[PDB]
């Protein structure tokens, strides 16, 4: 779709190591197959928000920070707005916390030319107690809220194919599949392999 | 109680600032009254990690990371590990991605020797459509957990009554009252006071 983004050879890289070391020699190693990479706190936090800089200076990657936002209006303001200013081109963001808290992250992603991903659920066994009963009416919330990318399920197709239903087809959705996500996210297959760049020629060749 | 923190005054400083040299003054100007600093993302995002350290080190203030912490249980180990190793004495904790994600901040906690609060409910207007029917079973959770430490909602305190309850009298309660709660969290009042000094005085008068 025009509207949403592209992400090359559909593959985001999770790069999920803590090292700055790392993480920049894995990501460098596979640009010429991703230019897409999800960063999360562990790394953040252990080096710094300046390494959003460096990934985007150094690969010219587009970088998803995977924060998981879910504070009230006012601090997912302030949050939203140190990542973008940071350089981030988009943020991930939890929907349990309700709508006026996802707004709040839409509004700065408006003034800052950025995007909001909202996380509909997520698939680790805790998930069953509280999300998953919650899934459908935070992916309905956020078509509400003009929402134009997910982070769907990492388990169950089938899950897959509902939040698609719910979101329409013309929204960006992701997920840890192709047939319902336009992009897959990939960790460890990938940076943990002795050989990165073969890890993802080969997960792009079944593609 | 003997085994739950002590914070000087029952009184919290939520220390929302963002850039370093505000915060640092303004819990300098404080340090008399508070010994307890609570700091968030936009913050440490802000400055860097490297900030808690800093106000251990220039203050001697107790460290909680209001971080949130809502990820899958790997993955929340990590943040705790970063955030304990960065100097943080506690760290805050969503209850709805559920038990185990709670128990791996836990584990880290023992392991490190720190603290992990629960938070159990929020008061912004979203909070309706998910957290506060959650609410209850969250903080029961956190009691079926071995968890000692929760935040509770700002506002309504039938609910801070109610979370007492449940998670008795012996458990450590925070909110922005201490009629329930064991210690009271203050923001704006004092970092955008005129003298933070006098509005920290003229609040702890208030509490006795």
């Amino acid at each position: 779709r025009v509207d949403v983004m592209d992400v090359m050879n559909r593959l985001i890289l999770a790069m999920d190591l803590m090292n700055r070391d790392d993480a920049l020699r894995v990501t460098g190693e596979v640009r010429e197959y991703i230019d897409t990479v999800k960063i999360g706190y562990p790394l953040v936090l252990s080096e710094g928000m300046d390494i959003i800089a460096e990934f985007r200076k150094r690969f010219g990657c587009r970088i998803i920070a995977d924060f998981k936002v879910a504070d009230i209006p006012e601090t997912n303001e302030k949050i939203c707005r140190a990542t973008f200013k940071a350089g981030a081109d988009a943020i991930i963001v939890h929907g349990f916390p309700g709508a006026d808290s996802v707004r709040a992250c839409l509004n700065v992603a408006e003034e800052m030319g950025r995007e909001v991903f909202l996380l509909t659920e997520m698939s680790h066994p805790g998930a069953e107690m509280f999300i998953q009963g919650a899934a459908d009416e935070i992916a309905r919330m956020g078509v509400d809220l003009g929402v134009k990318n997910y982070v769907g399920p990492s388990t169950r197709p089938e899950r897959l194919s509902r939040l698609r239903e719910i979101i329409g087809q013309d929204s960006f959705l992701i997920s840890p599949t192709l047939r319902f996500a336009d992009a897959a996210i990939v960790g460890r297959s990938i940076y943990l392999a002795d050989n990165p760049a073969a890890a993802a020629a080969g997960i792009i060749e079944s593609i």
